[PDB]
């Protein structure tokens, strides 16, 4: 047993990122638009092609689309990959992130990755970040914690922008404020620190964002991570 | 100038308070079974607490009125001069709540009495609860269901759970809980030089690897637990001075 131990991170590739935008919703599901999403897009999209990550984005995809999605990924083999990374940007609330057009349970999306239905990634980190609650130039939008904050499985680790009790932002220009700070963080210390501590520094930037001096005011936010990761993660630079 | 290698302040005169509520049987109404080798498990931890300079206070099946008043009791000394505070809940649980000796109590409730606003003395301080609680149901292996929510509760708290959905919490009748038992195992060898969740996540490896493949009814009941932080720095327990 060693304490030191880190996931095996010389595959020839480092692995898929999914990113799944959500700006626009279905008329009846009468829900306010996630103006600033797209920087988040972007941002991440940098982000993780210069970890390595073959970056794959979907925008606004309707939930039958957004299976059939990832359900190729999960099927698709990871054998000659490190890891493999999804984010999920959105309205959410409970146990659901919404599609275009509906909602859709979390674990089920998760429980495609897990090891009896993805064996080419048993043992391998798989993270989920979820930048998701329920909506009522550059402003700032302020929104409620609603997504449970759950862990997804074995060598799993779940991120989600906020936990229940505080409040979400997103600026119209600039994006959410704690894809902002993971961008931010995954650009200077992505290539070399532990990923949980990288997480953590993320929480210290988030939490220290003054909601002092609208009707915003005491409206913090705190996001959190859940880990069921076995070993230390990181994405030193492949070659 | 933002420090990527910022840790908790822990120079403070004191650790901290270790609060440890360790249930074994339960009111007969309840219909809960008892939780033979609970009290290995409280041991074990007031050792490895102790052993990092914590002030490690246990009770034993608390009914909630007096469960509800050690706790708030303990949120409204002063932790000025503490590094940190600690609080283990060993007992049957179910969704958002905890059993006490006679009925559940809201985590969120006892967590949140020491959230900013009603422990002054404890803000930006690490708050580290431990739970080892599911629903049931010669040292023999009995396993449950995960049950509990593993959620998070506020900033700088560290949430860590025996157990997460969709898996299996075993407890031995003599020597404990996988999880405390692996837990204690590596807070006494790399308590005072890890990172806390560094170290959290070599007690993820330790139980996973607990085989499940002695009772035919218990094959693939697998383990994990999983921590859920709000930790702002990093966390190390070096010896006091």
């Amino acid at each position: 047993f060693d304490p030191a131990e880190k996931y095996k991170m010389d595959h020839r590739r480092r692995g898929i990122a999914l990113i799944f935008n959500h700006e626009r919703f279905f008329w009846h599901l009468t829900l306010p638009e996630r103006r600033g999403t797209c920087a988040d897009r972007d941002n991440l999209t940098r982000r993780f092609s210069d970890l390595g990550f073959e970056v794959k984005c979907f925008n606004d995809l309707k939930a039958e689309e957004l299976l059939l999605k990832i359900h190729e990924v999960s099927t698709v083999s990871h054998a000659d990959a490190d890891c493999f990374v999804c984010v999920f940007l959105s309205h959410g609330e409970g146990n659901h992130i919404y599609a275009y057009d509906a909602k859709i349970e979390i674990q089920t999306l998760t429980g495609l990755f897990k090891g009896d239905k993805c064996h080419s990634l048993v043992g391998k980190p798989k993270i989920f970040i979820i930048q998701a609650c329920r909506g009522n130039t550059n402003i700032t939008e302020v929104d409620a914690a609603s997504v449970y904050t759950l862990p997804a499985g074995a060598d799993f680790l779940m991120c989600y922008s906020v936990a229940e009790g505080y409040y979400s932002h997103r600026e119209t220009v600039n994006g959410s404020w704690y894809i902002q700070d993971l961008c931010e963080m995954l650009g200077k210390y992505g290539s070399s620190l532990e990923f949980t501590e990288l997480l953590t520094l993320v929480n210290r930037k988030v939490e220290q964002r003054r909601v002092d001096f609208p009707s915003a005011i005491g409206k913090k936010q705190v996001p959190c991570f859940a880990s069921m990761l076995t070993k230390k993660l990181h994405f030193f630079p492949k070659s």
